[PDB]
């Protein structure tokens, strides 16, 4: 449990969230403007060259609910109709090559942009809708300024425009591109028809191109659009000295308590609970699971365990081993194994329990979940766990937490121990009194059966034992490294407990 | 059964969209160059410039049975620019500058479709394709000079052959497409191009007066193969009432729903696929369902009780206040022996937190969690009106609202120990079922390590059933640990006073 | 264990990642230019209509620490003032209708882009911040080309270019469009002042709209830039004939005792996939490809299928599916000679028993996980399209029949997908009829074993290599350690059993 969270950053390494699906609710006042290009020939000035229509861009500044806001608007018309008027072929008659007007198969683009969230990064969007409101475009009254004679205006001319589907687009413009929302608007011809004054032409439906504004700053017209859109999950498109660090643990030295402690070392810990509780303040959460795990499998501890792994692999299916490696006792296997008299092959042989205990083949306490405790109390009661920081110091941890421990095996009656720091015994189970520690069988079963974690160790065991004279089923229970009677003492008060604890909390500061 | 709680609260870190898609197809670039013709003033004999321009053509071709609508634009780069004056004089052929195609000059076109292909190509990667090499032969263009014959540019004729394909954008005053950059490198051929009446001919090149030779379009067939990223879901173009409805929906399910099959489905390690999976119809490509349940969940009572449990083990831990300040019955305080608010209450204010121990891997027997996530898959898997978008936050509700009132015990030297968030607690002996004042500061020293047990055999129904249809030692201590053994032999062998407790916790179950 | 890990596979199966947040920190050399346009009115040449500012594109290609770089730059200006000068009303007295100055109230633009990766497929950019160095720049001397009379010159001018806050724009040209880097500038005027000589205009500041380069070839100023970006994780974007051969060939050579010690270690993702010395790209996407085929197969269709029966058989119950069940009632672990045929049906679940959670011994997927592990790290031929489907033909076509038992009061009741079934007591082995409807009420709800140490070989032991009682009930039990004991001791009725395990784990 404890150690299941580093068999979980393990595990999950591979995974070494991003976007997000937001939806947008929002209202809009669209502002739009026609604009007009007027091209006049040469000569006296009778002769009009075209009379059509020009993108016009339009930004402007309006107050929504407690909120200014910046948009901008760009109008545009597809398939108008051209239509011409020629009363003479000489340079004295009114004539104006091509003009265009809007009807019923003619439509009215729309591309909007605002300053707000939606469109800040907007380039894919789907589930579109939007709810516009039906108004009137008016034409207004230009003077066609000739030379001499009279001068005609085109004067009249209403269309309603109702809403149409909607689009995505792209304003393009010699400053800012933008990605941009197309409303599209169909035409509906109204009473007020458009005329040139003084001229043979009348009682035309459709919009004029001259003066399409009507000496209006814009055409007005609400909506409300929703949608749904990627965004990343990020919504924005010095910390330490390690030796200080380290004092820092120095002053979170020694006051764990043990009964809080051995309780704390019991809980599946997992990555939600041992990485939403600490230190309860950071807005960027861009999974700092994956943040430290990305330093976790990079280190020694790590490294060996592949290293495990391709021995195990490899040195199974067709591989020899060097001369300097040997085969203790049974057939080969890197868990019985003298990397290279017998304290030292004893050592030697337990510096892979540490690996046996975060692998899953353990029996009892399973040191690396109190390292694990210990860790989750110190990033709790600190303050300085900044995640650029937290990584590095869960490995520093793990490889520094607790160097020197021990294990034992047990076999029919018979325990049998060991510990790095080149210390081996043999001893009964009933009757605590030590044995000739065999080789060749504390191999054979430290290799296959469940391994323990000598919290109890057969030092501190024999004291017990001889001082606090213990029961079968307790003596049993302090074998298999059992909580609940170690609680039971810690409780109990036992001074010869309490001090391999605290050396065991002396030993797992740094 | 509880293996959804746990990978949820484990998992909850992760807190997929894109994919990564082949598309090979074949295309017909059916392109087009343009000219850009300026003459200079005076008489007509004198010709500014004559260039190139970035020539779109859009179109609409028949593919094997589709129609497909596409869009090409071509344009040419690295052209050298000759230029041609007979004299100084206004009555003289002069062209200023002029563009000539040859080896050292590229040619680009842009291409782009209809198909989904092209829709939303922002991304791509292994791209490739093959295109075959064609001939471009040049036009005639009669200058249309005022007065005197009538000079003409005729021949030129270069082959083009494929070259690197890139991506670029065409961009139009109505539409910008993420288009394929196809660019093609040239080679000189025999016709060479030369202006009738006039004093230059046999020079090779491709003339920029008029490549199209009237042809209304140049042909070329390709196929392209790629990798690009794209959306999950292809859309990007082209609840009060609900939830009392399916809160109906499982209070009249409940009763419909089996006891045997149940308890043999509270014995699955049902993983979140194995949850996931076996939805109805898999309605519509939906999401990442395990992402769209776990934001919800973890905001709730559940989870923040959860971190509530960790930080009062972790600052108790840590300083002497918190475990001096709970207040616990006596002789131990670590965390869980706390009274916020008498032996009543003690027990279950203690039985609140114990609803933790089912969700931490502290139990040993039918861990009750695993019965309501049974008879949630049960319902949301026979239920109708489940969608996924109402899933996410009813799969909290349900974890949050399924069983309120519970019981919980722990055995300890042939003593049981009972207590339920109701406020009961009874003491009894295992073989002969006998109650017993109950013991509190034993009854916490033993649930705080001890592992707890679930009170589907409560007390109650137990000893109805010890007198009634009276067991044996070994059925007894099963009974106790809750066995699924034991459990299915009893509810296979019809007895009705457990049969009666299982449709009670289906009526607590209810929702 | 060595099944957790298929477990786990299916487990993370929603996470079927591909984008990234990196941080770019490179050195650059901004080399820009500006740009006038000079437009002459109409006349004699003494008016001028407008001298402005263009935007100035600048393509080059310089040299950055080691790398050879092609950048692009392009100059503008905003807010820039409008003066005028006019000596008098005539075609014949130099006048400028409006000429453009430099001033504090304007501003300075300047998009930026390079070849390098930074520049590739920059869309997106959180963080960004820059460091940049003041430089001072200066107008040349521009003589107004008059047909007849005196030649004014547009000389000095200077101003001091301060940083100021960077944006992103994008470069449009008729060519290439191009995502880059829009960095601001801010000016103060500087000592030397522009005046045109000749001319009754002097000691004015500003930068002259005429010649602002002063003949130069660019305008160089280094800085440096940081920023956090979105890129795919993939840093690219801008033919089983002769495999089953290899296994067949790897199969024999894999040794047995340490085969039997590799599988017993949970070798989750982390261990499969570390000794894989992977590609660039299989190591960042090799758990995903392979999960992607490995929730496709009869394997993960069959147990999401038995997941689907038993939600329908705890639902239907009132209009209770009542295809067939033998024993006490429908369960959808007992759906179906007629004995071992049932015992083959009921044995293609018990492989989801197995690959469940719900067994005690050695749990043959185990087994063939390991040799998987085994081979894929010996196989040369292992590659980031070709893992994909071969870890789901293994998980499918490793070990076909196996075998399963079941105790109850010191009866075992064994059963195969070969159609065959074995009865029997523990201590005396001596076969019984096969009880079938009791065989599958207790298969059913207790634990399940695997036939690792089928009654046949156990049969072969117990007579040749006399066995004891602890023995023999680990043996039953599937123990490993008594299982390597044996090993180690060198039995051959084991030997050989282990060897045709090996021989069915073949692909
Ligand atoms: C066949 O395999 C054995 C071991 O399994 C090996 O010693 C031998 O060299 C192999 N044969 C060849 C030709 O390599």
């Amino acid at each position: 449990m404890a150690s299941l969270i580093y068999r979980q950053l393990l595990t999950n390494s591979y995974t070494v969230s991003l976007w997000k699906e937001m939806q947008y609710n929002r209202d809009i006042t669209i502002r739009f403007k026609f604009a007009s290009s007027i091209v006049k020939s040469g000569g006296l000035g009778y002769k009009w060259s075209e009379i059509s229509f020009k993108p016009a861009n339009y930004q402007y500044t309006y107050t929504r609910d407690g909120e200014e806001v910046t948009a901008h608007t760009t109008c545009s018309v597809n398939g108008m109709n051209d239509f011409n008027f020629n009363g003479g072929s000489l340079p004295t008659d009114f004539v104006i090559s091509r003009y265009e007007v809007i009807k019923e198969n003619s439509y009215v683009y729309v591309d909007y942009w605002d300053d707000s969230q939606a469109f800040r990064n907007m380039v894919y969007v789907r589930s579109l809708a939007a709810n516009l409101n039906s108004v009137i475009c008016t034409g207004g009254d230009y003077s066609f300024a000739l030379p001499v004679g009279q001068w005609p205006v085109m004067t009249g001319g209403a269309v309603s425009l109702h809403s149409a589907g909607v689009t995505l687009s792209t304003q393009f413009t010699d400053f800012v591109s933008l990605n941009s929302l197309r409303f599209r608007f169909r035409l509906t011809v109204e009473e007020p028809s458009f005329s040139i004054t003084r001229t043979r032409v009348s009682r035309l439906y459709g919009l004029p191109a001259a003066n399409p504004n009507n000496g209006k700053e814009y055409y007005e017209v609400a909506g409300r659009f929703s949608l749904i859109s990627l965004v990343p999950s990020n919504d924005d498109y010095l910390e330490r000295q390690l030796g200080e660090l380290r004092e820092e643990f120095n002053a979170l030295s020694q006051e764990i308590a043990m009964s809080q402690l051995i309780d704390l070392a019991l809980l599946p810990l997992d990555m939600f609970s041992m990485f939403s509780g600490i230190k309860s303040t950071i807005d960027a959460a861009k999974s700092m699971a994956t943040s430290v795990m990305k330093k976790f499998k990079k280190s020694g501890l790590a490294n060996s365990v592949s290293t495990l792994t391709d021995c195990l692999s490899d040195a199974a299916s067709s591989i020899s081993r060097g001369a300097s490696i040997r085969s203790v006792g049974s057939s080969a296997s890197c868990w019985t194994d003298v990397s290279t008299s017998i304290s030292t092959q004893t050592s030697t042989i337990s510096r892979r329990l540490r690996l046996k205990e975060m692998a899953t083949q353990t029996e009892g306490m399973n040191f690396d979940d109190i390292s694990a405790a210990v860790l989750k109390t110190k990033i709790d009661r600190s303050t300085q766990i900044s995640p650029n920081t937290l990584p590095d110091i869960v490995t520093e941890a793990s490889e520094k937490f607790i160097p020197n421990r021990a294990y034992r095996v047990i076999n029919n009656d018979e325990v049998f121990e060991a510990g790095t720091d080149g210390r081996f015994f043999a001893y009964r189970v009933e009757t605590f009194d030590e044995i000739p520690f065999d080789v060749q069988k504390f191999a054979d079963l430290v290799t296959d059966s469940p391994v323990i974690s000598a919290i109890i160790d057969f030092k501190t065991l024999k004291n017990l034992n001889d001082n606090y004279g213990i029961s079968r089923q307790q003596a049993f229970n302090l074998l298999r490294s059992d909580p609940r009677v170690l609680r039971e003492f810690i409780n109990q008060d036992n001074p010869i407990i309490r001090n391999r604890i605290e050396q065991l909390i002396m030993q797992c500061r740094l």
